[PDB]
């Protein structure tokens, strides 16, 4: 069998390799290249321009910390935007919500969206769900022309080089100021601080310029790279969003499996070369 | 510029690589095959039997998180024991504690000892120090035969293929208890809960047949399978290793790198599917 490796300039001199079992689809769509495989161990892998995505193995984790830390925190939350996320995991784990009453997702890509459809169905089958509207557009245009403001907007991009590249800067950070209630929270994908200090330095700066409270929390995901990923976390009320103000406790959420009440808090626990790096920003 | 690749048996499947900036020395011990490399990123890179041991650029993490738990539990520990841990990175920072006496280190192979002096002399310096003992030993034979008990042991092993065969064991962990004084404290390292579920269920049935209080805890390390190590903490008194008892506040160790007083019992917060597999044991 042959195998795929991860390589990027965004992480020069590493790569991480899965065995592939078999491919499944292949194409290159009017933004990016995509690719779909079965590996020998991660289940299906969805690598976009070359860089992992998601597995089935590990995708629960980067998915329940991204959705459920913000709408835990959001009292009573009722609409909800998604950025980017065409796979539908985010939004998968949004419906467990009875109390959300619509969910707007805005991804550029409907080839990320239909492919999933097909070859990730435990993770695209939010979709059935009639709350769920989509919009086939770059957020950041999609941002510029919305009319409804959102109680949480979760910013579920892929790297800075490609399509996700008009959301890395200060005029998107406004945007997502702009498209959210008076007290609604952002969270966003930022990257790992094993390798990308630099970059969050500077999200941070963008977003502080704005927010009351910019948080920065981890997750461990060993199918990216460097083994973790980063969530940049935006409030515009003083509290932030380390505390979770509820428990998961309906029959909706029985089936989590990283995201609890405790591991909430954890993540925002950062090494300590970070926390000097992050606080004279 | 060619690749170093770490594929094996125990993460079947996967690879991770770096890319190799000049070969620095190779060599097949008595024991196992020894690769020093310089990397283009991670700095020197130690490799045991093909196995990723220490990189410069991470090193920290583990031998921080490894040593300053049970340290800063411990009230006024005297006499240290390292298992393993050719390399020196653990005593490094034992070396940090005032109060300690002695440290004696079981190491099987002196290779890896003699390498670590001459290559990584940041990590290896804490030989230097007076209270330093080595034994070069099978620590399985050490422990049977030590007439000292300690304050706390450290288990810095390589994996269980190899020397460290002899390691993962029900006899191994009596070995620690018996070597252990009244209200000591072990830490082992304890593999990865991305794919090694199955080993840390075994370890942890071992543990609690013996040790008053068995807990886990997991460290984000980017070179190491899967990008984090669980630390297996064993104590003899019911209150266990999750709670600092000290700060770190003197000058050893304004250094510090990852640990702090807060990511000490953040570490102890494991995924949702992790703790419902580690509880009916
Ligand atoms: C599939 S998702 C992978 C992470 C696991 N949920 C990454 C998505 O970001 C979309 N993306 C990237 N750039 C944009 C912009 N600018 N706008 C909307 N969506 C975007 C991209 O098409 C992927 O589908
Ligand atoms: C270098 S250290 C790497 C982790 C970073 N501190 C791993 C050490 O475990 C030793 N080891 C492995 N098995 C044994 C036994 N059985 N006894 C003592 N030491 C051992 C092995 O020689 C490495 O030096
Ligand atoms: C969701 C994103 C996808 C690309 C990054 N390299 C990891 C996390
Ligand atoms: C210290 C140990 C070395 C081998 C393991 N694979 C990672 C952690």
């Amino acid at each position: 069998k042959k195998w795929f490796s991860e390589f990027s300039i965004m992480w020069p001199g590493q790569a991480f390799s899965l065995k592939i079992k078999k491919i499944l689809y292949e194409t290159k769509s009017k933004y990016q290249n995509v690719l779909v495989f079965e590996s020998t161990t991660y289940g299906k892998v969805l690598v976009l321009d070359g860089v992992i995505q998601l597995t089935e193995k590990d995708e629960f984790a980067y998915h329940e910390m991204m959705t459920h830390v913000p709408m835990t925190v959001s009292k009573e939350p009722k609409n909800v935007l998604v950025v980017g996320g065409g796979d539908g995991g985010i939004i998968r784990e949004l419906c467990k919500y009875k109390s959300v009453e619509n969910i707007d997702i805005c991804e550029i890509d409907e080839t990320v969206i239909e492919v999933s459809k097909i070859y990730f169905k435990n993770i695209s089958c939010g979709y059935e769900d009639k709350r769920v509207n989509v919009f086939i557009e770059d957020a950041s245009k999609f941002l510029e022309n919305v009319t409804n403001t959102y109680d949480v907007i979760i910013v579920d991009s892929s790297d800075p080089i490609g399509p996700a590249e008009t959301l890395f800067n200060q005029n998107f950070y406004e945007k997502i100021y702009n498209a959210l209630k008076p007290n609604g929270y952002c969270v966003a994908q930022c990257e790992s601080l094993w390798i990308h200090v630099g970059t969050i330095k500077n999200m941070i700066g963008y977003a502080k310029k704005l927010f009351k409270k910019v948080e920065y929390a981890n997750i461990s995901i060993p199918t990216y790279p460097c083994g973790c990923i980063g969530i940049l976390c935006c409030s515009k009320t003083d509290t932030g969003l380390t505390k979770p103000n509820k428990k998961l406790e309906s029959k909706e959420f029985a089936d989590l499996k990283y995201y609890n009440y405790e591991n909430h808090s954890a993540a925002f626990k950062l090494p300590a070369f970070l926390l000097k790096e992050i606080e004279n920003i």
